């Protein structure tokens, strides 16, 4: 029974317009309707992890999953296994398993946030879940953020608020949100951002979704657009969007966009816009292909279209040798040669760093750089040569190339962290000088970068 290297990550979110689902939504699972589609040769292939977000749902966990697991094993024949399920209000993940993973799977947390103060929390938030799957950590969001065309600031708060307080993943990695616990992290829900044209041009936008020319709509896409201006999301993934917006609909058919002011909207209008989505982010040299991103066609009880995405995802094996774990293996090393810190904030204090992997027997702290000047007033704080030297628990560049180092730089005053990155080991080569180089965020928020260089000894 050999252990995988590649995995396939069924990603669906749905916000159901608290109506119950239609007998048959097979064609979510399969990734057919509009954008991009599964190949119909792959229908009886059952992916290895399903990843259920809803929104606005109405039904108990247990008549969720009956009609999930029934769905599954219609297409497949596989009886998939519960991995986890947890619900805030009305919004629900759920991540089912083929039978095979179940003692691949560990660690399992789930968690949620409810977004807002008083009048605004009551139903907005995330659900998450996280597990590891073999050697690969695996985190899950599905948050239902702010609706209202005029609410995209609310939205970036509401992704700022779930960042921070979603707790999943390894505690002991304290420095670091949900954005650096994963190897592979994957944010979908109803996330709201609309197409913000004026509202005089709803037939307009009409026109375009039927005539699928979509790039006059896309580049007014709130998500798309704040995205790019760094408001939310930095440092995320989002396959092109090639389906029809999937918000909003009539009822019971999908020939019909109901945009129009009513009471029951609070006199706002919704121009179709893409609501629903799925964005991920993996550490960096992993390999993570998205090979469907679309929305069904055929599903008609909520004022939304479900979404699907599916991805290819590298994962590794439970490593063991005859040293780690439990003791270093003297033969592997991790060295950094002309390491700077580049930050942003407006304080003057001391700064040093802490390293977390788990091909370490736990974090190490570095002493504290020194600070200097760059050229246009920033803080840099130089590491030099005075890093210390990693040992990894394994040698073995097999293991060991496949691995990741989170960086956070601390204040010495506060122990607050200022910046988290990550830099990959998947090195062009070893024992030799070699740049790296990370973005440092704090909050998800672009606070510096870190750049250096790295020489990596395996046994080899
Ligand atoms: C929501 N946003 C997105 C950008 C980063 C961060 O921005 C601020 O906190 C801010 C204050 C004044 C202008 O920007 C949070």
């Amino acid at each position: 029974q050999p252990e995988p290297d590649m995995i396939t990550i069924f990603i669906g979110t749905w916000n159901m317009g608290n109506a119950p689902p239609p007998k048959k939504i097979t064609s979510w699972f399969l990734s057919k309707g509009q954008g991009k589609t599964r190949d119909d040769s792959a229908d009886y292939i059952p992916h290895d992890i399903y990843v259920i977000g809803t929104q606005e749902d109405p039904l108990s966990e247990k008549e969720w999953l009956e009609i999930l697991k029934h769905s599954l094993q219609e297409i497949t024949s596989v009886t998939f296994k519960t991995v986890a399920i947890h619900t805030l209000w009305n919004i629900r993940i759920v991540v089912l398993a083929k039978p095979e993973h179940e003692n691949r799977i560990s660690h399992i947390c789930t968690d949620n946030v409810k977004t807002g103060i008083a009048n605004t929390l009551g139903n907005k938030g995330a659900v998450g879940v996280s597990f590891m799957f073999n050697g690969t950590s695996l985190g899950f969001v599905n948050s239902h953020l702010t609706s209202g065309s005029e609410k995209k600031l609310r939205r970036n708060q509401n992704y700022m608020n779930i960042l921070r307080f979603l707790a999943l993943g390894d505690k002991k990695l304290s420095p670091f949100n949900i954005t650096h616990r994963f190897t592979h992290l994957f944010w979908f829900g109803d996330l709201n951002y609309r197409v913000d044209l004026p509202t005089w041009e709803a037939e307009t936008i009409i026109q375009k979704i039927k005539q699928q020319q979509y790039a006059d709509l896309l580049s007014h896409d709130q998500l798309l657009t704040e995205r790019r201006e760094q408001k939310v999301f930095l440092h995320f993934e989002e396959e092109e969007i090639t389906f029809a917006p999937t918000y909003r609909f009539e009822r019971l058919t999908r020939d019909k966009y109901a945009y129009t002011k009513q009471k029951a909207t609070g006199m706002k209008y919704n121009l179709p816009s893409w609501c629903d989505r799925v964005l991920w982010k993996s550490y960096p040299l992993v390999h993570v292909v998205c090979q469907s991103y679309g929305s069904t066609s055929d599903i008609m009880t909520s004022d939304h279209s479900p979404v699907f995405a599916t991805f290819e995802a590298g994962v590794t094996s439970q490593f063991v040798s005859k040293n780690g774990p439990g003791t270093v293996d003297s033969q592997g090393q991790i060295e950094f040669l002309r390491c700077y810190a580049t930050l942003k904030t407006k304080s003057q204090t001391k700064f040093y760093l802490e390293f977390h992997s788990s091909c370490l027997e736990s974090f190490v702290k570095s002493q504290e750089g020194e600070n200097e000047e760059g050229s246009e007033g920033e803080l840099v704080v130089k590491f030099g040569e005075t890093l210390p030297k990693l040992k990894p628990i394994i040698s073995d560049p097999e293991y060991l190339l496949d691995q990741h180092i989170l960086i956070s730089i601390k204040s010495s005053d506060s122990d607050e962290s200022y910046g988290e990155g990550c830099i990959a080991l998947r090195l062009e080569a070893t024992e030799t000088q070699l740049p790296i180089y990370t973005p440092l965020t704090h909050h998800g928020e672009l606070t510096g970068h870190f750049q250096g260089e790295i020489k990596l000894q395996t046994s080899q």
